[PDB]
């Protein structure tokens, strides 16, 4: 099986408005190239995690803070810039406190934009207007 607590607490980060979600493409080493995993994105507060479709756990695989983080679109076609092989078209980074940037997929390339705009929200950014 699998879970990291028992489950008694009331959920927190995960207690946010729904503001987005989707499944995405989380680019990561090992297994193929990018996995398909199930984000989800919430608002006060404002974070975003994902669980692994391809297992059965409630609990999601991750999930990083927004407030402090960033997102943004990856205009190099194909390939970013120094990642493995290649990559899809119309793709997008995030770019945490931690300048570690979170490369993602969507499911489409609006969904993107949505996905991003969507983050930038959470975050401290341009939206208003």
């Amino acid at each position: 099986g699998s879970s990291g607590s028992s489950g008694s607490l009331s959920t927190v980060e995960l207690s946010g408005t729904v503001v987005k979600q989707g499944y995405l493409a989380k680019q990561g080493h090992k297994r193929k190239n990018w996995k398909v995993r199930r984000f989800v994105l919430r608002k006060d507060p404002a974070f975003l995690h994902y669980y692994d479709p391809s297992k059965e756990e409630n609990r999601p695989v991750g999930g990083f803070s927004l407030r402090g983080s960033l997102v943004s679109a990856l205009e190099d076609n194909g390939v970013p810039t120094g990642v493995k092989g290649n990559v899809q078209g119309n793709l997008f980074k995030v770019i945490t406190k931690d300048d570690t940037h979170y490369y993602i997929q969507a499911s489409s390339k609006a969904e993107r934009a949505e996905w991003i705009e969507a983050i930038k929200k959470l975050t401290s950014g341009p939206s208003s207007g």
